[PDB]
């Protein structure tokens, strides 16, 4: 009766919506790119600056011409949503695009070293994490169940892509300063804990053969896990920019396994939006909209947030605080000792540190 | 340049979807009522077949009418919903439309008295679900953010009022047998626990004034909260449908007085409307997509789901059993006593049981 023509409706919107899939898989594609080479540009920035201008020059300025090759393929892809953008999408694109001019004035910087590694570190990772922001609106215009979950396990991969490259930047700056202050140990930790959530959601929706893949391609890394302890437990070695190197290399050798992984899931995206170009109501509900999975993305979305805000980052120690004096006064633990011990359940049961310690204010009645 | 341009296009589009504004916030309003007389229909159903075919035919024979009537107003609201409704949305309102003609059967078995009161308890239940379901899923054409932020702080609203609804149900059911199991017990003790999220929502999204009005209104219940500690605790007494009724009325009672609240959410939502139709970039980004309150609005539609599978619900009690065990082993409990243990700390910390429980087994190595 009615019902026919609310499915008639739905599925006449869903048809339309198909002809969109190759200009929205190819813009996220585009924007991936973009990403791996502000990527790779941060990093050659910061060792340019870390090593005062001794190394990486090279490496700067072919990092910054193949940015600028892809900014010109990303405006390229961002023509068809000209004229078909939602206000909410149109709202990211306008924020990624405001940033993206403040690259020659960041470059410049960089090379006549008058910023901070942090700083410059900072402002790369800006740059990104708006352009990762568009992502997951792309994906509120998808109706297509199999690539809007295609989607979401790929933004889901970028995002923890992009957290590993935090991971390396702050880790090279420690290792390079020959110490790692509490507060640059924290957010280290934090860069490594956000990875979790990212990699655990894209193996969750990915197809078998990409997680195959990512098991194959993307190995833990021995040393990668020695130096994160050594960062974590004590004074690094004064070896005056060697072990920096020796992390930032290996480092770089990860992101560039999780590159050849990332590109395999926008080859698969885009063959399945061609194949697809191609032509009980609750459960098939679910599966049609797909609820639950597009609320990770915003949950992801929402967790890079969090890790750029200076107010939720001291509302989350101040948990943190919290549960370290529980564990001081209730266990006898010393500050470093408590901190140490909430640090090892957040990698034991793969939550962060911050998730351990409400979950021990919750149950603090039993103590 | 570039930037303005995208700036100016949001805008503009934003500009466009004002039109839309009224009929999104009718519908709204009238999915609210059809839903409250439903949770009226379910009521008197209810006690029409816990009190074996004696009271509340009056009762459920006015609701039913009521529930017609809003129905037709119902359908009114969605002609003009058809031409602004994304694919997603047409998903739902299908959903919703597919089990309102179920009415009637329902109807007929309930005054046969050929199904028991927790089946009929339900299947309204189901009905006002996808009718619920409706709202959040209204935001995907809001671009404003104030009206936006009313349609979440409205559905919170509209979602903790229901699960009170189901609390009535399920605590009425218990009374009325002269016993809660252990089954019974927890998903009353789930609708219980599940209100506060809805409401706590409410409260960080509603305007001053409605937050106030909601503190004077809608005080708490000395009667009722006594019931919970006795449903939650000892047999309840064999006084043949007595505290069942008294249970019953006093829920009835703070529902009409939830649903006073309500009525002023959507007023002030409409005149919000028609005010609107007649009128640091990270910073205004937020305050322009509010991405804190679409995460409400996904935790308050994803409790409901989790609220009504079962395999959600096993899940569950999974977590709640090895918690008991912890508390068994490490600390000497009995098993009700670890329960009741866990429920303690679930109203102390204003967390549902299963979040409780999974705290614990995250720092057990404490207790290890």
């Amino acid at each position: 009766p009615e019902v026919v023509d609310w499915f008639a409706r739905a599925r006449r919107l869903q048809k339309q919506q198909l002809h969109q899939l190759a200009q929205q898989g190819t813009l996220a594609g585009q924007i991936s790119a973009l990403v791996h080479m502000l990527q790779c540009e941060r990093g050659a920035s910061n060792i340019w600056l870390c090593s005062g201008g001794r190394l990486y020059a090279a490496e700067c300025r072919a990092g910054a011409a193949l940015v600028d090759e892809q900014l010109t393929r990303f405006y390229a892809a961002l023509e068809p949503a000209r004229d078909a953008a939602s206000s909410a999408l149109c709202w990211r694109i306008a924020c990624a695009v405001w940033y993206l001019p403040q690259l020659a004035a960041l470059r410049k910087r960089v090379r006549d070293r008058e910023i901070a590694a942090e700083e410059a570190t900072g402002q790369f990772s800006r740059i990104i994490r708006h352009l990762l922001n568009i992502v997951p609106q792309l994906n509120d215009s998808i109706d297509d169940p199999q690539i809007a979950g295609r989607m979401v396990a790929l933004y889901s991969f970028m995002q923890g892509k992009e957290l590993a490259g935090q991971e390396r930047a702050l880790g090279a700056l420690g290792f390079a300063r020959g110490q790692f202050s509490d507060e640059l140990r924290q957010q280290l930790v934090d860069r490594i804990d956000g990875q979790q959530p990212c990699f655990d959601s894209f193996q969750a929706l990915a197809q078998p053969p990409q997680t195959a893949l990512f098991a194959e391609q993307c190995q833990a890394s021995l040393e990668i896990e020695q130096l994160r302890r050594v960062a974590c437990t004590r004074q690094p070695p004064a070896d005056e920019g060697e072990t920096a190197l020796r992390w930032f290399c290996a480092q770089t050798q990860r992101l560039e396994q999780l590159r050849g992984v990332e590109e395999l899931l926008i080859v698969d995206l885009l063959n399945a939006a061609d194949a697809l170009l191609e032509g009980s109501i609750a459960l098939r509900l679910d599966k049609q909209l797909l609820p639950l999975v597009r609320q990770q993305a915003h949950e992801l979305q929402q967790l890079s947030g969090q890790l750029a805000s200076l107010k939720d980052a001291l509302e989350e120690r101040k948990l943190i605080e919290k549960a370290k004096s529980v564990l001081m006064t209730y266990q006898g633990m010393q500050e470093e000792q408590a901190w140490q011990a909430l640090r090892k359940m957040a990698m034991d049961k793969n939550q962060r540190m911050v998730e351990i310690a409400r979950a021990l204010l919750t149950v603090k009645a039993l103590w």
